């Protein structure tokens, strides 16, 4: 139906946004410290401590399968990759401190992708 066919448009589009969103972010670690998935085979005991793993590597696997259905969805996996290397690193690393960093940069991005999800629909 065309209706279908609107609402995939719709997706192609939001998905669109949330890869120049992507992009933006992943410039505010150019340490590319959150690029890829922390390795269980150099921190063996990561699944231990931390439930839901994230990175941006796999964030853009699952925006490449238009898995993102709306905003919300895309922030809880970029609040994952802050959340998780806060709990897992202490505030004295370079780690903690580079996911401070992260959010703060990364808020800017997001207060106004959220602004053009809402005011483009
Ligand atoms: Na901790």
């Amino acid at each position: 139906s065309m209706e279908q066919v609107a609402m995939e448009l719709r997706l192609t589009e939001l998905t669109r946004l949330l890869r120049s969103v992507l992009d933006q972010l992943q410039d505010k670690d150019p340490a590319r410290i959150f690029a890829q998935p922390v390795s269980l085979k150099e921190v063996p005991d990561y699944l231990d401590h931390i439930k839901h793993p994230m990175d941006f590597a796999t964030m853009r696997k699952r925006l490449e399968a238009q898995g993102y259905k709306n905003l919300h969805e895309f922030e809880e996996d970029f609040d994952l990759i802050i959340d998780n290397c806060m709990k897992y690193n202490a505030r004295d690393t370079v780690f903690y401190r580079a996911a401070v960093r992260l959010r703060d940069q990364g808020g800017v991005v997001l207060r106004q992708a959220r602004r053009e999800v809402d005011s483009i629909g």
